[PDB]
């Protein structure tokens, strides 16, 4: 029993952080086979992360300009290049921990493990969402860029997110391992906001399931709901809109626990218009949607990496 | 910016995960230097765990009773002893991956991330509280003995819990390594109950002093407290007490963020009357006792 924000084990991707400098600027990258990926933004000054052209500053970089650590190793770059907001240090040594891995773009609800560094060392492991705004409510302070996302698929990391900045509300911004941003953000220092986020709603069902397979039924009620009229109360409360894939994405935990999805719906509409009514679901006050149908499945069976 | 419940990374703790088998029997080992630790419950059979005699089942039991992997490397074991409730399990091989490492015995109130496990394979990292009743909510199915709970501060990892059984109320009750169980708890499946559980005070205003540094300030009141007065108020929500040692810890997020303990205390009196009125804290509308003084300023 119990039901706890759980990341992946981050063993695989700490033997991948190293420290990457440029100039006074230093960040985190990722060591894998011989390469080092980590922010464009690393290049910038304090004049040029205002407006960058990141092709002109990188053109008067050399491959010594780029300070590559791997703990208290030096790594030799032997290259460099540009991919979107990513930037590809070639380096003499191919990786030795380089574990089995993929570059994956996620879309938003999906869930992923950070492992937040900072000068290439691995400080904290935590489980967020790729929120549907597209930025992640992390937690990150200044050092923390090119600290990345991961999902561990059975002996494989599937890299998904790279940090690169702090958005004025608290929330961060970041790309895939390809460079392309999650989101309508830039890499400059300008003003960008987040928009209006709204809640993950197959994910708070999944943690509604995850409740009841953990034993908490008072939420639970003897009605039903069509998939519209469900979507209309959604819409109302600032939840995305629930689709047949996610209600066939329920199907095991609707099959384990004798719970429809659509009746797990009527138990979420209920709650919207009448709240907790001071009382908790897996200690949380508040609908969590942070735990995507697969985490409930992995967590309450315990799939291991 | 940000606030989230966070782990240490968890590298330095897998490389030690090992599987223990005894008889029909498998758990995880933590395998340090040549030594493998494991809940010594192991060794129980399905006709004991009611009033088992550990050093009577112990002594019937051969090296070579104890099966342990690492991966897929069957390691020799060449000793057996019991220290408490822990089995140590002497093997033929120093762990290559063996960290710089303690062993520490941890208060109430105390966090901790627990890296759980099954077959002597990592599945999840989660962070979690020494509860003041000694038990710890953790998330634990069959088979996650010998999963353990440690802090990384400055490269050295300090094993602090060793899982070892579940309670009827879906909380978990450990030992630290040296197999001393926390709690009034024993490793016998005789009826066990937890105490009443209570908040953990100190950490609920080291988590409000977070809010703080992260610009929520709409808690915080005019109003100062006694140390005094302000217990009286605690232990009616069932708070447990603050202590002028809780007030010290705290001395430093007082003086960062220029809001006295005692003030911060009035905010708390006033938060457990009203409650947060539709509000949230850091993305919570519960308040969070999870996070130490000492988590808040590391992650701040
Ligand atoms: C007390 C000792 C002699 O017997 C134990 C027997 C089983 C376990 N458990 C194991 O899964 C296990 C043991 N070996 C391999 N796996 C589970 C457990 O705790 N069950 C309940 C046991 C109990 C039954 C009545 C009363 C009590 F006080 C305890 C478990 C479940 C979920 C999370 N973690 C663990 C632990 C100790
Ligand atoms: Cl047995
Ligand atoms: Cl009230």
């Amino acid at each position: 029993s119990g039901f706890r924000k759980m990341a992946f084990p981050s063993g695989k991707v700490e033997g991948c952080m190293v420290q990457v400098t440029c100039g006074t600027t230093t960040l985190n990258g990722l060591w894998l086979d011989d390469v080092v990926y980590c922010p464009r933004h690393v290049i910038c000054t304090s004049e040029d992360m205002l407006n960058p052209n990141y092709e002109d500053l990188l053109i008067r970089k050399s491959n010594h300009n780029f300070l590559v650590q791997a703990g208290n190793v030096q790594l030799r770059v032997i290259g460099h290049s540009m991919q979107n907001c990513v930037l590809k240090l070639k380096v003499d040594t191919a990786n030795p921990k380089t574990p089995k891995y993929k570059f994956v773009r996620i879309q938003p609800g999906q869930t992923f493990s950070v492992l937040a560094c900072y000068n290439g060392s691995p400080s904290g492991v935590y489980q967020c969402a790729m929120r549907p705004n597209f930025t992640i409510k992390g937690s990150f302070l200044n050092g923390s860029c090119g600290s990345v996302g991961f999902n561990i698929d059975y002996d494989c990391v599937s890299f998904c997110y790279m940090h690169h900045m702090e958005l004025p509300t608290g929330v961060h911004a970041g790309t895939d391992l390809e460079g392309n941003f999650y989101g309508p953000f830039v890499d400059r220092q300008t003003a960008q906001a987040a928009g209006t986020d709204t809640t993950i709603t197959v994910n708070v069902l999944a943690w509604l399931y995850a409740a009841v397979i953990n034993g908490d039924r008072w939420f639970l009620n003897r009605f039903t709901t069509t998939l519209n009229d469900f979507n209309l109360v959604a819409m109302k409360y600032n939840y995305e809109p629930l689709t047949q894939d996610h209600v066939d994405i329920l199907g095991p935990l609707s099959a384990q626990t004798g719970i429809a999805v659509l009746d797990m719906c009527a138990s979420l509409k209920e709650l919207l218009q009448n709240g907790m009514n001071g009382r908790t679901i897996l200690g949380s006050a508040l609908l969590e949607d942070e735990f995507t149908p697969f985490d409930v499945v992995r967590q309450c069976s315990g799939v291991t990496f």
